[PDB]
C-alpha cells in the first residue's frame, strides 16, 4: 500500500512556474525580480502531465491565499478565505485537486499560521489589537521564546495564545481540506509558532481527514532540535541536514560522500519517523544548486546528476524544486524563483525520469535499509535491502576512473545487474569488481548469473 515514504515531490512556487492564463496578469512585469512574473493555477494544471512523466507523485505548491502587493510568493497573506487574484479562482484550484487526482497525485498546499502580510486589515481593526504579539525583533535566537514571539523579518506575528487566534487558524485549516480535498499541508515557519499549538493544531486537521499529512519546515542544522517538532503531532520534517551537506558535497568533484551517511545515522538516532524526512538539492530559500557548480567552475549537468542520483536512491522523500530538471540558475531571494523554462534540453529531464522510475520501481529504495560498503574521498558504495531484493548505489563522485572490490558484503555467486546505465558486474570466486569511470553513477540490483 502507498506511504509518505513512497512519495517523490515536485515543488513549484505559483507565480514562477508556468503563466497558463495571461488575462489575471495584474502588473506582471518579469524585468522586476520583485513583480509578480504571471505563473498560475491553469499554470500548473497544463503542466501535471510533465511533472507526472517525471515520476513525480505529489506537488508541493507555495501558498495560494490572497496576499497583499509585492507578495509574489505567497508569504505575505491578505485573506486566509480567498484564492490570490493572480493565481486563478477557487474553482480553478478545486480543478487542479481533481486532476492530481486523477493522475495518482498528491497536493500538498503551503499553509502559514506564524504570520499575516505587512498590510493585513487586522492590523488597523481595534476590537484585533491582541491578534498579535507586541511588534519586536528577534534577537536572542537562543531564546526559543524570543524566536517564538518576535516579528520575523517585521512580518505582524499572530497570537495564537488567544483562542480567537487559535480558532481562526484552526478553522481555516479545516475549511480549506473540507472544501478542495487537498492531501497535506506543508507547514511555514514551523519553529515560530510554538510547540503545543502544533499539537491541536495536528488533532484538527486529522480529525477532518485522518490520513491528512503534515510536513513542517523547521529551519535549523541541528536534528536534535528539527526531530522535537515530530513528537507534537508533524509527521514529517524537512531534512536541512541532508541538505547542507548534499548541496555542498555534489557541487563539486573530489568530495566524501560519507557526511551524508552520517546524516542518515543521526536520523535513525534522534527521529521516530526516519524516513519522513524531506530531502533536497536546493529550495526556494536557498541559492541554486546550479549557482554552487556554476562558482565552482564545473559543469552543472553532470553535477546534478550525481546528486539527483543521490537523491532518488537515498532514504527519505525526495521534494525538487521546480528548474532543478532543467539546471536552471540562480543567486539569493529573489534570483532563485526564476520563470521555468519548457523549451531546453532533455538530458535532465530524461534522467530525473529515469531515477523517479527506479524509485518507485525498487521497494529497496522507498523501504529498505541503508548501508555505506565504502566510501574514499568522493567514492562511494551504499547497500540497501527490503525483503528479498538487494540494491547497489554506487556514485564515483572522484575526476578519476575508481575500481572497488566487494568480497563478502554481497551474496556469492550473484550479479549486478546496472539499471541506470547499463552496466554489469558478475561475481568471480565471490567477488564483485566494480568499475566506474570519473564523475558517473549506477544503481545494480543483485540478481541471479547471466
Ligand atoms: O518578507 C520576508 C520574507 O518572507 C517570505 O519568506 C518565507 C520563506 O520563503 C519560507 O519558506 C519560510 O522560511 O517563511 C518565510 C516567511 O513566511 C518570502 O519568501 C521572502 O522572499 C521574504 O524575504
Ligand atoms: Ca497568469
Ligand atoms: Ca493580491
Ligand atoms: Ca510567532
Ligand atoms: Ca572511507
Amino acid at each position: 500500500e502507498r506511504t509518505w515514504q513512497d512519495e517523490r515531490i515536485y515543488f513549484i512556487m505559483v507565480d514562477r512556474f508556468n503563466n497558463g492564463n495571461p488575462k489575471n496578469d495584474y502588473e506582471v512585469d518579469v524585468h522586476d525580480p520583485k513583480a509578480y512574473h504571471g505563473g498560475d493555477l491553469q499554470g500548473i494544471i497544463d503542466k501535471l502531465d510533465y511533472i507526472k512523466e517525471m515520476g513525480f507523485t505529489a506537488i508541493w505548491l507555495t501558498p495560494i491565499f490572497a496576499n497583499e502587493k509585492g507578495g509574489y510568493h505567497g508569504y505575505w497573506i491578505e485573506d486566509f478565505y480567498k484564492v490570490e487574484e493572480h493565481f486563478g479562482t477557487l474553482d480553478d484550484f478545486k480543478r487542479l485537486v481533481k486532476e492530481a487526482h486523477k493522475r495518482d497525485m498528491k497536493v500538498i498546499l503551503d499553509f502559514v499560521v506564524n504570520h499575516t502580510g505587512y498590510n493585513h486589515p487586522w492590523l488597523n481593526d481595534p476590537a484585533k489589537k491582541d491578534w498579535f504579539h507586541e511588534k519586536k525583533d528577534i534577537f536572542n535566537w537562543a531564546n526559543q521564546q524570543e524566536v517564538e514571539n518576535g516579528w520575523l523579518f517585521g512580518l505582524p506575528d499572530l497570537a495564537q495564545e488567544n483562542p480567537e487566534v487559535k480558532t481562526y487558524l484552526f478553522d481555516v485549516a479545516k475549511w480549506w481540506i473540507q472544501e478542495t480535498d487537498i492531501d497535506g499541508y506543508r507547514l511555514d515557519t514551523v519553529k515560530h509558532v510554538p510547540k503545543w499549538f502544533w499539537d491541536e493544531f495536528a488533532k484538527e486537521v486529522k480529525s477532518v481527514k485522518q490520513d491528512f499529512f503534515l510536513l513542517g519546515e523547521v529551519w535549523h542544522d541541528d536534528p536534535r532540535y528539527v526531530a522535537e517538532y515530530g513528537k507534537h503531532g508533524i509527521d514529517a520534517l524537512i531534512d536541512f541536514p541532508f541538505y547542507k551537506e548534499a548541496s555542498t558535497i555534489f557541487s563539486n568533484v573530489d568530495q566524501s560522500l560519507e557526511p551524508l551517511y552520517n546524516v542518515w545515522k543521526r536520523n535513525v538516532a534522534f527521529y521516530e519517523r526516519p524516513y519522513l524526512l524531506g530531502t533536497f538539492l536546493d529550495n526556494h530559500d536557498t541559492v541554486r544548486f546550479t549557482r554552487l557548480a556554476l562558482q565552482n567552475r564545473i559543469n552543472p549537468v553532470t553535477r546534478l546528476k550525481l546528486g539527483l542520483t543521490y537523491l532518488f536512491s537515498a532514504p527519505g522523500i525526495p521534494i525538487m524544486y521546480y528548474g532543478t530538471e532543467i539546471a536552471l540558475d540562480g543567486g539569493e531571494d529573489p534570483d532563485n524563483r526564476r520563470l521555468m523554462n519548457f523549451r531546453t534540453d532533455k538530458e535532465l529531464i530524461d534522467y530525473v525520469t529515469k531515477l523517479g522510475e527506479l524509485r518507485a520501481k525498487l521497494p529497496s529504495l522507498r523501504r529498505g535499509d541503508f548501508e555505506l560498503l565504502y566510501e574514499k574521498d568522493g567514492m562511494a558504495l551504499f547497500k540497501r535491502t527490503y525483503e528479498k531484493e538487494t540494491t547497489v548505489i554506487a556514485i564515483n563522485n572522484t575526476s578519476k576512473t575508481q575500481k572497488v572490490t566487494l568480497d563478502g558484503e554481497l551474496e556469492q555467486g550473484k550479479e549486478l545487474r546496472g539499471l541506470l546505465a547499463g552496466d554489469l558486474v558478475r561475481s568471480k570466486d565471490g567477488k564483485y569488481d566494480i568499475i566506474l569511470d570519473r564523475e558517473t553513477a549506477e544503481i545494480y540490483v543483485l540478481a541471479p548469473k547471466t
